[PDB]
């Protein structure tokens, strides 16, 4: 390999978004540039809307995806992933004045790979509390998949970007959402968002899979091996931890 093109979305801060000059910035951009230097490959980042990001990769419009993409079983049917470069659970989001905040969380860390009756009881409790509450999620994400598969009785609206979800939650058009802690912690830590709060169980596994990874075509085994070696080195030397603290305000490195 000499040169590759990496697609990102550009609407998911602090992983990938646009600066004041319209340039793509964020953890995925800084990490991608560091990995390419390690691989001795020239890389160019390009913006791609979330809906077509996977088919444009398999159609050969670019060589990899770094766009806060969870390594999840459904996507693994279509593309390959590097080993994870970040780990994060998933949790809920509402407004700081919401009555939803008073709900007792019986299971703080809720793994979904093998749901026990106790874990199902906790998911069912939140489903019942959420029935009547209007949820908003970004379309085409594990957030949408979780609500449709695990909480089908809850009213959901899907959005083109997570930015539009947050806009509608702030405006009171929706009452709650779901996303990773890696997205929600920096969002709620901003003084701009003192009116927003994370809540509920922190979920992992199941349809969410594990980790955030670089999406690569299945046939590109050598490119996956190059990324895996570079990611292992960036984790080992503390680069991923450094970038995670810079962008997220905490260490989400594997
Ligand atoms: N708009 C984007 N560029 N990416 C949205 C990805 C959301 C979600 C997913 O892959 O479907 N995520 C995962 O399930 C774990 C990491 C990520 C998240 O919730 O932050």
């Amino acid at each position: 390999y000499k040169s590759i093109t990496i697609a990102t979305e550009g609407s998911y801060a602090p992983y990938n978004f646009k600066d004041a000059g319209g340039k793509l910035i964020g953890f995925d951009i800084d990490l991608g540039n560091d990995l390419c230097k390690r691989m001795n490959i020239e890389c160019k980042f390009v913006e791609q809307a979330w809906d077509g990001i996977i088919p444009s990769l398999t159609a050969g419009r670019y060589d990899a995806i770094m766009a806060a993409m969870g390594i999840q079983p459904a996507r693994e049917k279509v593309i390959a992933f590097s080993r994870p470069y970040l780990l994060t659970p998933m949790t809920f989001l509402t407004t700081a004045d919401s009555p939803l905040l008073k709900t007792q969380v019986a299971i703080e860390n809720l793994p979904l790979d093998n749901i026990t009756p106790e874990q199902k009881a906790e998911l069912d409790k939140f489903t019942k509390i959420f029935e009547g509450v209007k949820f908003g999620v970004q379309a085409g994400t594990s957030h949408e998949a979780f609500m449709k598969q695990m909480m089908p009785s809850v009213q959901i609206s899907t959005y083109d970007t997570i930015d539009n979800v947050v806009m509608d939650l702030k405006a009171g058009r929706i009452d709650a959402s779901l996303a990773s802690v890696s997205f929600l912690k920096p969002l709620t830590d901003k003084p701009d968002n003192k009116d927003l709060k994370m809540f509920g169980p922190r979920m992992t596994g199941g349809l969410f899979g594990k980790g955030v990874g670089v999406g690569i075509r299945k046939e590109d085994a050598d490119l996956k091996a190059l990324f895996d070696k570079a990611i292992d080195a960036a984790i080992a030397d503390g680069t991923v931890q450094k970038l995670s603290q810079q962008w997220f305000g905490y260490d989400a490195s594997p």
